[PDB]
């Protein structure tokens, strides 16, 4: 947790260096010509882990894929799977009278609420989340992520079965990122920083419309699909959601999902 | 920030998956079983990333090595150095009237001080700097940083000029760290997990030990250099004051002098 004061004279060792001789201020002004090209290198070093990233995304696909399968119901479990502890730290007695505890339901098909209760179980998304989004959220198939380099950023995919909130398959969000120090704060730069975050059109049916009420603006997730020094920070909170979803949720849903993670 | 149950029966949902049929309880388990493949290919990309550190420190060695040159006055400015504002966000009639606040003083050599003022401005490392610490770390010359693949992990050097308390020129501290998930907690594998810590002997001369006092364990941070569910936090402590020094100080160094970046 940082803080750059983008006024020298604001900084906490200002005195000091007032009072440091025209001799020793000359040297400091060395070292900030200095800091920059440490920053201009470490934009590199990022647009290098973003092509990573990129990389193993592929990768990381087909173990995404079979887990949507199962939570659709597409596919049952092979007896390798079965074999895996449903929660970890338990017993042998412990797992198999968690095993007995319910019989099995045939007209059960897939994981039901599964990225609905992922998703609040995560306390930063949770409190997005309103009880009028709950019964749209359990219509959630999947949720994904990828990383672009053309335009550079990363989108999140909220992929829905139909239903009757909205006619959207999947809601998109994008953030474009930016890679290059910025030459209005160079030497503020910590990396990859959001430009802009671009939503998406939900194309609501008639009065489902969970944004609206009575007509002002409704508290409600789905507002994260129409994004906008207050602008500033409003963005910074849009995309710490996006990021905690992409970074956090999606890789490790499961462990949301049975409360084994928390976050 | 995040937290894991190690054990499942304390899981915050529960209640929820001990009333699940176990037929979605099988599916739940193939998730589980699905969790540790999306885990070892996450694996592999974090030894990516740390082989790219190690990639781009080469790139950024001779920017740190030019500051240390500039710290120890062994190089004076050149005017394209000299022509960089000390301080960012400021006039020309403020940076103006900053050049002339203080003239010249031949008899200051290079920047005193600076990993001193450096590091007690990060708010982290300034709370294990006691008062009898701050005269030996005014004989810091340098804190460089570097990582290591044969030994997964990295080490910081702390540098010091000939100095009266101990006979050491360069410190070193040294976290080993693991890439791989653990066999006895695979699905909390969130990254590359620090094994054990490393110090290094401090050949104190007489009447000069820091680190005891009249003999117990007195307060200094110079206890950093002999590092040890109370132990599991104590190296989690540790580590985290490490990288705050590796991630953070060492590559905008400057920054926290100035006290325009403050962490
Ligand atoms: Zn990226
Ligand atoms: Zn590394």
């Amino acid at each position: 947790n940082l803080y750059f004061q983008h006024m020298g004279l604001l900084s906490t060792n200002f005195d000091m260096i007032q009072a440091l001789p025209l001799n020793v201020k000359q040297r400091v002004c060395a070292l900030k010509n200095l800091q920059m090209k440490t920053i201009q290198i470490e934009s590199d070093f990022y647009k290098r882990v973003h092509e990573l990233e990129i990389e193993f995304e592929g990768k990381f696909k087909s173990t995404f894929d079979q887990r949507k399968a199962i939570v659709a119901g597409e596919v049952e479990p092979t007896k390798e799977q079965i074999d895996t502890p449903i929660l970890e730290g338990l017993e042998g007695d412990q797992l198999a009278e968690l095993y007995k505890a319910a019989e099995a339901d045939p007209s059960a098909k897939g994981i039901k609420d599964f990225w609905l209760t992922a998703l609040r179980t995560h306390d930063l998304v949770a409190e997005a989340i309103e009880e009028h989004d709950v019964p749209i959220l359990s219509y959630l198939t999947d949720v994904t992520t990828a990383a672009s380099k053309d335009p550079a950023g990363f989108k999140i995919e909220f992929h829905f079965a139909t239903n009757p909130y909205f006619k959207n398959q999947v809601l998109t969000k994008t953030y474009l990122l930016g890679f290059d120090p910025d030459a209005e704060a160079p030497l503020q730069f910590d990396g990859p920083h959001v430009i802009r975050a671009v939503g998406d059109t939900i194309e609501w049916e008639d009065g489902k419309n969970v944004t609206k009420k009575a007509t002002v603006k409704a508290d409600s997730f789905f507002n994260f699909f129409e994004p906008p020094e207050q602008a500033e920070e409003f963005l910074e909170l849009d995309y710490e959601m996006g990021q905690a979803i992409r970074d956090t949720i999606i890789p490790r849903a499961v462990l949301f999902y049975t409360g084994e993670l928390q976050s």
